[PDB]
DNA sequence: GGATTACACCCAAGACACCAGGCACGAGACAGAAAAAAACAACGAAAACGGCCACCACCCAAACACACCAAACACAAGA
């Protein structure tokens, strides 16, 4: 369970948008925004 | 099963976690597991009764013969 933890914890770090899981959550009720979040779309790095 | 769905600009409006069961420590009880003893198997030692060879006599087995019966070539009959 806890080496799982480490293991979600990591990979949400990364990416935020894994199919068939639940998002890594702020207490605000927001997603974590992820680093692939950051670099992705129209908004993101490579394009905004 | 995911992933993408125009471009630029302006303004306003709200929030910028609160609260509840788990880790540590905090103490009991049968279960996770450990110690023991008494009725479980065997073997050593004594007792006398069941087992083996005699002795023995009456009942079943073999020989002799009887009459009786089953049976087998063939002289005769027959198609």
């Amino acid at each position: 369970e806890v080496e799982q933890l480490l293991q979600f914890h990591v990979a949400t770090y990364m990416d935020n948008d894994i199919a068939g899981q639940p998002q890594a959550l702020q207490k605000s009720g927001r997603p974590v925004k992820a680093i692939r979040a950051r670099l992705k779309g129209k908004e993101g790095r490579l394009r905004g």
